[PDB]
């Protein structure tokens, strides 16, 4: 039994809800939550962008520290990093972004990285300004993820067509 409320059982293991990723965080307090990051760390927008503005920019200034130590991801990589204010642990994930001509079969790759952790809060990953057809993203997510993953979908329209479809 975990804290997470209002969620629609998608499969065993995967769970979806119409949220604000950061308002659900900040209430749960997950011991992961995942952002959608690029290969820089640089949260400027989107999910990233967010997630980083509710932390008062501490996530941006612990990243930038991670990055002049190891230099930067790859894309379908990641890295734990603190949560902040927002859960113990964020797993920095970076989908391919189809606006910058990255191949969608590194999003596999990408959400292998989910597998790592019993239980995770994420957005879909690739989704939203990263280009990617959100429908395709969650078919991706169910037949790659087997550890516990509460998915929050912003945008209701979206929430709606990807329940309304999924197979
Ligand atoms: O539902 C979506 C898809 C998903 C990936 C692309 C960017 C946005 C757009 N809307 N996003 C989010 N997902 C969950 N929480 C979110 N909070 C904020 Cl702000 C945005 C956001």
């Amino acid at each position: 039994v975990n804290s997470f409320s209002g969620y629609l059982k998608l499969t065993d293991n995967v769970y979806i809800k119409n949220a604000d990723i950061v308002e659900e965080a900040k209430k749960v307090k997950p011991t992961v939550v995942v952002n959608a990051a690029n290969v820089y760390l640089k949260h400027g927008g989107g999910v990233a962008g967010a997630l980083n503005k509710a932390t008062n920019n501490a996530m941006q200034v612990e990243s930038d520290d991670y990055i002049a130590t190891n230099g930067p991801l790859k894309v379908g990589g990641s890295c734990v990093l603190s949560g902040h204010n927002l859960a113990k642990h964020c797993l920095h994930v970076v989908g391919p972004n189809v606006n910058k001509g990255e191949d969608i079969q590194l999003l596999k790759s990408a959400y292998e990285n989910f597998n790592q952790h019993e239980v995770l809060l994420a957005p879909l990953l690739s989704a939203g300004i990263f280009g990617a057809d959100p429908i395709h993203s969650l078919r991706v997510c169910v037949d790659t993820v087997r550890t516990n993953v509460y998915l929050a979908v912003f945008d209701k329209n979206l929430y709606d067509k990807l329940v309304s479809s999924f197979l």
